[PDB]
């Protein structure tokens, strides 16, 4: 009962809050989802197909947390709106982690109309839709957290991911304009922008080409290595909790130094 | 080291989107005054007649290509048409769509329209123009950005996000083609007196004066002509060691 | 993935400069609450007695090293003294000097004093501490910066410039020692209620309320305790893939 | 007499203005000084020892411009104040190019008290002093331009130049706080920040080690080359003239892409 101000549970604890984490079936979203549940949030997991989140759900339950799934392809018109509405019908959504994204590599000469539109639909379109449904609901409850997963490419882009990088820049810009609008309602939005992280998106290459991969990562960033998904978790807990009550519209870069 | 030797554009050709009026018009006349042949552009045929007349009157040369940049493939068609007239050395990406709306009033149609013009036609123009510039081993893109690309206000939620994506494209392509002398940079204005705000300005001058007084450190809106020096710098040999960057002309902000 | 497993500091030792009160005091108590042994610091012996008492009262451990960081070599002496007590794993560079003055009222003495504390002692502490941390293959520096390091106001002309230099040191050293797991980052607050502004605040509450209302997007000053989560993040395993960066806690700005 | 608005001479012309360019005996300062005189400014040249600016002065004169020298070591206390006062006794100083700087390479472990203090004295100390004397004088005349020469190291520093980089960050911060104060008086301050440029500071290395140097510059920046001093000139003319009338407190980075 005394000196409560300074405890980890007071600062980062999420008991009584609910988080929706898009693309939490695996990778960074899965790590973040487990971390959030670890701090006490009830977590609504999401993936494209029904049942894709089963393994993460069971890890959350086995660690004494609670979680359930909502599935859906975010490339579909209105999908972001519908996801929020379904999540809200389960419980008030206090925390939204915008993690699922589309990425098709191509330099400008290889960028097709289809690929550009798909990456916009998922990365910008569904983001606009989810914020449009979720933010008024958080504003009405006077508390909200959006943790948008961005990328070092939002700030220093490489043409190998031309379109994706451009959608990540637009996405953070949304986080900024809305943070400015709703800060006074305790509805805060920030971006967590990773550099290179070991996930499925590169699982195959690592396994098939260790020599190359190591020479590449060695001069990519100051640590000379890829990050692990679990290394995103602290920053996500910070951005999802009372701990960031005086921070909004900002980006935390986790790039291994870059 | 005469001004002409630093910023001169004799022998170059520039395409300036949205050069019928406002910032694009001032830029077009500046480029033509530095010696560029200028291809002017606006939505409808004849929209650029006045700027063309002023360029010719001052001893420069110019002609018009019109087209609505919101239509699918319009950027590609525009560059192809301009290239059939002459090598396009300098591309000024100035025309843009802006529909004011906070997030609650942002419709999918309005979002799609702003994307089509601000990002869609930009991608299409660069996809067509950059390879031509690279083969010639010289090129300049001057993308007209906005302070909202960096510190956005929700009153232009969608437009601000498109300007952030557009500058990101400028950076990724700058990084690819710098070794070919094909340079891309953003000129990002703060508030500038144009038609886009003539209506507010005419309509509540006190409300307006009071908003500009505290907007930026100079307490005023910029004039389209104050964009021109910067455009000349980014369009010429002068910026030969500069690429992927942004010049902010915001009155101090 | 318990909070304790992510942010826990059992077995680590932290030195927090200027932990007698304000932001440094809150940070010290937070670190001690996460399990760090904390070495507290203030200008004069006994200045940190209260924070030490609260740490011990909540089950943590702490002790004091005092010293004026404006004196030549003081940063070096401070680190050497702390290292003779235990390995210093975490260095929080919080104490700073701030003498308000616009450029016309900036004296060479005031400039030298702010440089000596804000940059001089920082260089000396890092010069002494970093090699020790590197040899142990783990280290954290949490430099307390300021929004003025990035968007300065002339009312703190000299102080703002020192905070910009200090963050630059953080970045150059981060880049050198990242491969050794010795990480350095800046926590940069906007306006926070401390003693440094208790006097204004007590003295013209309307003038004050009116200035904070429009200062940042939340329209309020932060509390020292709102710095603590961020300090814990930057002081622990949690920031293992983050270095050379800045966390801005400004209320939105 | 018609369409004057759009001419190069109107936009960038400096007839009737006077510029003081520190460290203009050679390198970037010399190129900038000649460019300014080329646009019509009367240029006060500066170097450490009397007569160090003689060759640049004669190039300026031979091209039909005017220039004269003021010499002095900026590491001395009060040197910046005294330089401005001497320049003002020649003519009102409309344009100040803060180009001379001290640079002694050292990582943190090799940084000595003497070297740190010297680099502060020149890069920060004399900068504070010159701005302190010059700005009120420009404010009284309702027109002024400060073009501060910074460095890519002000933003992304390398430890090989630890102290220097830190002084360049502080220096740009001064440019910002003062720009904000005096914008309303048409007294504008901006930073021109070069990346790697061929000057005397590396003249010896280039000449003695061409193979190494070329491999190094090839992956340094996106152009794969060092800049030339004359490539700073356009940006300096822009920042010194009517052309930047709506720009203050900003940095132009000339780094070859970085
Ligand atoms: N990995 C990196 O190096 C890296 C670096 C910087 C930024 N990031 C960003 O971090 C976030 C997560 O990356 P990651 O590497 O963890 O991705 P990942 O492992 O490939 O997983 C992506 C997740 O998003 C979901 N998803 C993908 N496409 C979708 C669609 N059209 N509709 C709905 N859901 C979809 C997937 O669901 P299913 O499991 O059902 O397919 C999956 O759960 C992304 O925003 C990414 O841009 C990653
Ligand atoms: N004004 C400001 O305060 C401000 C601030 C920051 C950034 N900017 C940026 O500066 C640039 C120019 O702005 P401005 O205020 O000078 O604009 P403006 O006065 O409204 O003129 C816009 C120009 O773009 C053309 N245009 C508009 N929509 C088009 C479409 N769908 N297809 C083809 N052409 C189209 C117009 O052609 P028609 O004449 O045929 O209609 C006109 O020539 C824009 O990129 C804007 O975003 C402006
Ligand atoms: N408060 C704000 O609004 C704000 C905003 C942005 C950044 N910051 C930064 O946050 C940090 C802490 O600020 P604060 O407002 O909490 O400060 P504060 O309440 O004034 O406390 C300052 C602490 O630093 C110590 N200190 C001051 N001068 C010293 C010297 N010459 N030698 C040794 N120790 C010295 C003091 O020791 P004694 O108790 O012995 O005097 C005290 O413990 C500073 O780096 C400040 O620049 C503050
Ligand atoms: N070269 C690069 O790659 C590079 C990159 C980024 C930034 N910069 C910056 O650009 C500016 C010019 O660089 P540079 O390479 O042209 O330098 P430089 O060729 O070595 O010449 C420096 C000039 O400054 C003067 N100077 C040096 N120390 C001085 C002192 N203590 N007091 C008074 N004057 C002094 C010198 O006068 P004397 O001739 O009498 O010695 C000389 O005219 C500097 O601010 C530098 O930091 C350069």
């Amino acid at each position: 009962l005394y000196f409560q101000s300074m405890r980890l549970e007071t600062i980062f604890g999420l008991r009584g809050r609910t988080a929706l984490v898009t693309g939490s079936s695996r990778g960074i979203g899965a790590a973040i989802a487990e971390g959030l549940a670890g701090a006490g949030a009830h977590v609504i997991l999401h993936g494209v197909k029904p049942g894709s989140t089963a393994a993460v759900q069971q890890r959350i339950i086995a660690s004494g947390g609670t979680a359930q799934e909502l599935a859906g392809d975010l490339s579909e018109a209105g999908a972001g709106t519908d996801l929020i509405e379904r999540a809200e019908a389960i419980a008030p959504v206090d925390i939204l982690v915008i993690n699922a994204s589309a990425q098709i590599n191509a330099t400008l000469s290889a960028l097709t109309p289809n690929d550009l539109a798909f990456q916009l639909a998922v990365n910008l379109g569904s983001t606009v839709d989810m914020l449009q449904s979720a933010l008024p609901k958080m504003v009405a409850r006077k508390w909200g957290r959006v943790v948008s997963i961005g990328s070092i490419n939002q700030l220093r882009p490489k043409s190998v991911v031309t379109a994706y990088a451009a959608t990540k820049a637009a996405q953070h810009n949304l986080i900024q304009s809305q943070a400015r609008d709703f800060a006074g309602d305790n509805v805060l939005l920030n971006t967590l922008a990773p550099g290179l992280v070991d996930t499925d998106r590169n699982a195959d290459r690592r396994a098939q080409d260790p020599e190359g991969w190591d020479e590449y990562v060695r001069t990519l960033n100051w640590m000379g290595r890829a990050g692990r998904p679990e290394e995103m978790v602290g920053a996500a807990l910070f951005l999802a909790s009372e701990a960031c009550s005086f921070m909004t519209g900002e980006t935390i870069f986790l790039t291994g130094g870059y």
